[PDB]
């Protein structure tokens, strides 16, 4: 089960079972154990009151693919199949179960979020029999219990050389926020006149159903695909006829023209790829990071992803600094455009940003601890982080800086980049205060350690800070327009302290209190404040055990990977890269969970940690503060024979590493 | 009945009827065979879900205007009336009624969308009496079917001066999207103490009515104003408030005050007028269809006509290529303010155009087949018009493009020109496909010929490509840009193919099909990709009878005409030009129909065709590619003895033609 | 009672009681004469159809800071307690009670709008035990009766350090269009172990309360906080949240801190300051004056205060030209931050004002009498001003020039400025008519004098569309663009006229009539199109006679106080000066009413003008046409021995002025 391209499933064990997702960025569907089934269906920008948090969530949507198969009126079952397989194919985003019903005949489904096509699916379904047979077809829409005051719908889209039957619901989510509409079709190679008649059932007040009968000849396959559109108000005003138009659309463009378009797009995706010789099983697991990233990412856009992209319902489907810092660096290295629509996302939520600072007593923009639709500030309120974990707006204008470096798209500087940039360093000015000393502090925060809460003079939150004020003074000279003088001279007093050992302390109160997650570390990377290996190795060797086995989330031990590779240890190096991850995975296809021996898949903050890991430790590759990539020293896993990086920078430079 | 200023009609004929418009492109009155009624009321901007195609419509609204009148308690109606006539002069919108009521008293009433005061109407009434009479005057506010919820009130704005009684109405749309406020009151002469008592009655659920008594001696004249303003939560954000305001407002101008600004603001839209001698039913003609799109358009305004512009709900109110393509071209030549309405609708839906082709998976902007107020696909979903028919968005480039080459304004070109042909010439290279011959290809849309649908490389959609990349990189030059290289590269490559006889191929399945309109024919006029004369010659005797008399639109014989002109054949341009519209008429005001015998009048679609078979035709006026109004070779009709065409262009030219 | 900084009331007597007002420009809170109660709270920006006018206002909110004291179960009342003093201390906007109650203790409480939380408010409550006693304290959230659909929360935010008791109560305004949040809690000093359980009662339908109980011993003082916060859906998307977000916030940031921040925002706005040597009652006054300006108004926002600012509902909470002609000058000169939130408000309204002058047949941006959200006209349709008082358009462009001219910020004038100067000078070269002497009159307005209805060639306002027409002009040539040569043609030649007596006519029906307020004397000051003193003299001379006693707005007196002042005549000056405000003033606490003996405080309109009076009158302060402040002749009040004028101009100027 260590194809390079391929996560493979033998029999799936309904008891112990992470399903994977195929994504497009906007909608994606999550795989059930139960042949012809998916578990659960997200669609991206659709936020309601739901449940955790009492705040803004991503809703559970129609679980459009669902079908029904039987043979002679016999239902597929458990009990009656076997040679039972699912494959995702990370080339393109298919999702492929297959089966032999008893000795008659072979089944195989094949699922994607179509990858041009942001709100349309595709299952394409091929049965081979060896006898003659009947087989009755059912799909089912079931209107999920998140939404509310549905309708269940079906018509006949006609001309004279088409019938297209159109199976539509529309429903609200729970406060009526936005309209849902999905709309389902069977594609049929056979011809208006010799394809199936379509019927339609209503016998739930939550579910309807389009189905048929077919005869299929001994020795013949019978092939058919159900297309699907699901679409809200939040993305068009008129979803209900959005929705059949869309499936209309798709119906006859046809399955050919649909998969090749899919094709194009997902080969596109892989021109920037991570190969590892020597290491099957970390080459898999690099595809399964590189492949959740750009499933939970699209060009173009002003999407950015949550921590568990559209793998479900984590963390509200809210955006966080796991964009800006954790996911949006190796995107950025590979796939510029990603990294575009990431920051785009925040440049349409200033306005909100402008708003919060307001409302909290500062200046300029304060992005919020977690965001959704409006750029409002979304943390549930029992969480501290919301109204007090202030270093999110720094890891916004270090993104957005990061951008302007490697693509050297000055225009965009001056549209987009310079009014982040200014707006975020106006924040920090009116967030620090002098003290008697001329030092500026920060004060009554909570750390990137997230179990420091109310403290003093956050490391990281200080070196954000540090270097936001920074990043805007250097944006306003290349712009050649005159920032306040007043952000250098902040900058280079904010406060970063050191223990009498020479470590760098967290924040004020901090002896030797186990932490959460990485936080004075990252003064090392990313933020390069800390420089000198000897400061780095002693930062490394007294908060390494600080973090706990249980309970700690996967944004600490990818950086302590990155940090041992640019110090030349392989071995710390290579330890610290299967910590990231290894402990945290759920099978049967090694999906990432927040936390060791967590229970909620899929963490894409944790690939995106171990991207940079791959990409910037072992690769050695560099955002240089000049502009552009460049390449340090690095070293690889003793096991390693080569790491190649393709599709780099503008340029889209390949790198090689051997020993 | 041929009054080169008026349409007339006798005793109106309820049983074969169809009643003529007065707007001001914000309000369209459409006009009753009954005396003091009107059949129907339209609202531009104000869209619901609303019977035919379920999507957004225009609304039937209040019939504001309707009345009744009794003389000596004996209601007045057509069956006990004489000498009724009904006449619209065209000079200033007004239609007016006559009427002799046995022997008492000769009644004229002239009502008018009033030209500066785009939410207000007014109908005057003149009461002649021969004998000694006592009339009773009731208006009525009946709430149409189209509208919920409504209330009906009445009041008393009064000063030491003043005694205003407001009949207002407030309602909704059928989903509840828009508010409709309406506010009526009668204007007198004789001063506060002298006006008669205004009673109230609130007698049904869906209507209440303002009314009065007054004597009258016989050998004198009464008159009275109704005054009413009809306005939405489109418009403004309390439409209820803003309605009484605007009455209260209209009331205290006067009657006087009001017609004098009306008739203004009508005298200088006739300053660009069209002249022929020799044929007083042609210059009628022609009358009519300038005075229905001076009506159905408004400058300074973001506002686009339907293709029934405000005569009712004509194909929903949508905004179709009718307008870029049919419409615009004569009101660009002359009153480029109103082309630049025309032009303002679609800027400023430049990001619902760029959603729209985000969903069906291109670049840039692709504008809807059918647009409304968001400026989304509106398309009715049973029509594969929608989905399919993609040469709207070359259209809209062709017509932004053109309204620079004739204003020369670069400051309108750097703010909305540009944003617009950039846009489109993005999606026109995401929609090609090249093949293994090094040529562009646009696979699978409805063709122009919309009878041709899901075919390959339609003739006018591969023109309309080509122009749209060719203008996007001429502008992108006049700005100081350089456009993608890609742009011109296609454009020179993209397929237009001939079929053994050398005449233009309409599609890739095109042999000798029936044709619903001019689809090949356009690349002569207006695209000007086919100018060497045989070739043109070639299409049309190829084309020119594949259009069938019966169920084709008003959008071919126009074009016929302008050829044949272009041509120097004065006896095929005029039989075209007749061809063009006068099949198509309904009395009693040869109002124009969509289709030939049809009934669904007013297509100022066809009415725009038919003027540039006028004024390009046989005027020879031609936008020059290089910039400004040029003029060609043309032919007159054998019976115009002159056609003179004032107004064109920025200069405001006079071009005179004789034989 | 004349302490300079502090306004004191002994024994309130309910029978005679007009509240004082603390506020942070975004909530107010009004005073009750009971002890721990307050009358009135007013959030900024909330605005929804309701009582006066039938038009949006400002809507009654939640009293949160409302508490009932009982000791030994003995509830608190005015008729049990003795020595009950209130005293508001204008440095920090303060509101402080203390009283005795019987035997047992002393009781001090303050509260205070945050200056830098905008939606959060605080009251401190110090116990002074003379015995052993026992509080019960209770605060009550009565949701008011103009909203509606309330519901009533508690809970506990807790974690090892800290229990929050949240009190939340969400309601909505009287058309559902605005959701309102309140969250209260309490703070304490002995930490989360020893602080008092805290109880919730929800016991009415319109009302809950949380309470406590605390034993004190006799000799010790017990201190507790109330904190609240108050926000809506016009401030953020999530109200409900973001006020628990809010109040636990603020509870983390803890008492101390935010008086701090408090303190430190008061002193910024009291660096500008008027000191008075000499006059203690004119010291107290004019700091009064301040207090309320610096209170009703915020910088860096698009906030414009009503007449009344955030002392109740006076007209409705909506903006009139009270802004720009009243308020914004004195705030321009001290602190031009406060002028620029006051300009954005109009400039986020020019779309509005755009759609009033098209619905009214005019070009440009035509700004609405009164304005309220949308910018839209709000003037109750009852009152003649919102279709016909016009001068408010120039009298917008005249606030955007002035800004300009004190700031010299030519960007601001590139992206604002000139958008407002360059749509207002449209609107009144649409608005002016040329007779046949070439003259351009401004026909049917009602005049400054808003007695005068429906009357031609108004001064003031022939003199705002002057002064719009030349700044568009002078904007222009700043920018480098070219204006319409018809601006400063029209400027040349709109009529002002004198009549027989050598006196400036106020309209052209004018002769001898009572005046509401000043109009022709606005032509000196403060348009200065009038310079002869002599002129300026005749003009004062004859319509200072005109003004009634009675119903007269304070929009008069503090002109001719001023001009009085340039002309160096002491007597007249000061007379003028007095008769401005104090024969509008309201016990206990010299609040101003809008006319002499009014009862309808807090009329900062007035508080406004009577500021002009000595900063640009008694200091001979002025704005030069050429840009900065400047300083002309000026005299002081006879019985004034010093006045001292802080914090002027973008060169922060102080100025001496002495006998």
């Amino acid at each position: 089960h260590q194809d390079p391209w391929k996560l493979s499933a033998d029999k799936p064990d309904s008891n112990n079972y992470y399903g994977e997702t195929v994504a497009n960025g906007m909608i994606g569907i999550i795989s059930s154990p139960e042949p012809l089934k998916v578990k659960e269906v997200v669609l991206a920008g659709t936020y309601d009151i739901y449940k955790r948090g009492r705040v803004s969530s991503f809703i559970p949507n129609y679980n459009l693919l669902n079908m029904k198969l039987a043979f002679n009126g016999e239902s597929v079952q458990t009990y009656n199949i076997n040679n039972y397989k699912q494959e995702l194919d990370m080339r393109n985003g298919a999702f492929t179960g297959s089966f032999q019903f008893k000795d008659l005949a072979t089944v195989t489904y094949s699922y994607y979020a179509l990858r041009h096509l942001p709100h349309c699916i595709m299952m394409v379904v091929n049965i081979n029999t060896q006898k003659d047979t009947e087989i009755n077809v059912e799909n089912l829409l079931e209107t999920p219990s998140s939404l509310n005051n549905q309708q269940n719908y079906f018509q006949n889209i006609t001309n004279t050389h088409v019938n297209i039957p159109l199976l539509t619901s529309v429903a609200f989510t729970p406060t009526g926020r936005s309209k849902i509409a999905v709309s389902n079709t069977f594609l049929f190679d056979e011809g208006k006149k010799l394809q199936p008649e379509i019927l339609h059932r209503m016998n739930d007040a939550d579910m309807h159903a389009m189905s048929f009968d077919k005869k299929i000849k001994a020795g013949k396959t019978y092939s058919f695909a159900l297309i699907g559109s699901l679409i809200s108000s939040d993305h068009i005003n008129d979803p209900y006829n959005e929705a059949e138009r869309l499936t209309i659309y798709a119906a006859l463009e046809g399955k050919s023209r649909l998969l090749n378009r899919h094709m194009q797009e997902w080969n596109s995706l892989w021109q920037s790829d991570i190969q590892v010789e020597g290491d099957p099983q970390a080459q898999q697991d690099i595809r399964s990071m590189l492949y959740h990233l750009y499933s939970f990412t699209r060009k173009s856009t002003s999407l950015s992803p949550s921590p568990m992209g559209l793998s479900g319902l984590g963390y509200n489907g809210h955006v966080f600094w796991d964009t800006e810092i954790w996911m949006f660096p190796p995107m950025l290295l590979l796939h510029p455009e990603i990294a575009k629509s990431m920051i785009e996302y925040r440049y349409q939520r200033l306005d909100a940003a402008r708003k919060k600072a307001a409302i909290y007593g500062y200046d300029g923009a304060m992005f919020p601890w977690e965001s959704a639709d409006s750029g409002a500030e979304e943390t549930p309120v029992n969480a501290l982080t919301g109204a007090f974990e202030h270093h999110v707006t720094g890891d916004v204008a270090i993104a957005a800086w990061q951008y302007y470096l490697v693509t050297g798209d000055k225009e965009w500087l001056k549209e987009k980049g310079w009014p982040i940039l200014k707006a975020t360093a106006e924040f920090w000015a009116s967030r620090v205060e002098k003290n008697d000393k001329g030092e500026y502090e920060i004060k009554n925060v909570v750390a990137a350690d997230e179990w420091a809460e109310n403290i003093d003079n956050n490391a990281y939150t200080n070196g954000t800070a540090i270097r936001n004020l920074q990043y805007a003074s250097k944006c306003a000279t290349v712009l050649g327009v005159i920032a306040p003088k007043e952000w250098t001279l902040i900058a280079d007093k904010i406060l970063i302290s050191k223990m009498s050992n020479g470590v760098t302390r967290e924040h004020d109160s901090y002896t030797d209190q186990n932490i959460k997650q990485a936080d004075a570390n990252l003064l090392a990377y990313p933020l390069k404040l800390i420089t000198d290996k000897e400061q780095i190795e002693r930062d490394l060797k007294y908060y390494q055990t600080k973090i706990p086995q249980s309970d700690t989330p996967a944004m600490t031990q990818a950086i302590f990977s990155l940090l041992y590779s640019r110090l030349e240890d392989s071995d710390q190096a290579y330890h610290w890269f299967k910590d990231a991850y290894q402990p945290n995975l759920n099978p049967p296809f090694r999906v990432i969970s927040e936390c060791k021996g967590g229970t909620n898949p899929y963490f894409s903050t944790g690939a995106g940690g171990v991207l940079q890991a791959v990409i910037m430790g072992f690769g050695g590759l560099d955002i240089d503060a000049a502009g552009g990539i460049k390449q340090v020293k690095s070293v690889l896993p003793k096991n390693w024979k080569k790491l190649t990086i393709t599709g780099i920078g503008i340029e889209k430079k390949t790198f090689v590493l051997t020993h």
